[PDB]
């Protein structure tokens, strides 16, 4: 129970010793993320797996104001080189953002402005390139979403065979 003085380190005790460091997998996941509280029309593989074979789309909510947004999280920090959320609309091509830029946040917590001001409103095939940035998860983020709208997806994918 430590001999010398010490009150612990900083609060916890324990014996963290450290991260394990054994069979490093060097494997990122990335979970969909949707300000809409929506399950996936088909299968969002598209976005899971980046192959943009199967159909998604969010809708639940037939109605949102602000806030309206999605993309795909990870599930720790890492080094990514260049995210592309390649979505358009469901049925109509003019169903998707009202007026944004794209986000990602940095500590896996709190979001930041990603892409130039553009109006992702209409936007067919997102991608990004000269983004070597680590960065957790990725999502898109309105400003001023609209009524009665959905948000169709066809596939998204994070360093998709560019790691660069």
């Amino acid at each position: 129970m430590g001999s010398s003085h010490h009150h612990h380190h900083h609060s916890s005790g324990l014996v963290p010793r450290g991260s394990h460091m054994a069979s490093d997998p060097n494997r990122i996941i990335a979970t969909y993320i949707s300000n809409r509280q929506d399950a996936p029309t088909g299968n969002p593989d598209n976005i899971f797996d980046n192959n943009a074979s199967t159909e998604l789309v969010y809708k639940n909510p037939n109605r949102i104001d602000v806030g309206t947004y999605v993309g795909v999280k990870y599930s720790n920090p890492i080094t990514l080189n260049n995210v592309e959320f390649l979505m358009g609309a469901n049925s109509n091509p003019n169903d998707t953002m009202q007026k944004a830029k794209i986000q990602y946040t940095v500590d896996g917590r709190e979001w930041i402005d990603l892409e130039e001001g553009v109006e992702y409103t209409m936007p067919g095939a997102i991608k990004v390139e000269n983004l070597d940035l680590k960065v957790r998860g990725v999502r898109l983020i309105a400003t001023e979403a609209r009524e009665n709208t959905w948000l169709g997806v066809r596939d998204i994918n994070v360093n998709k065979k560019e790691d660069s």
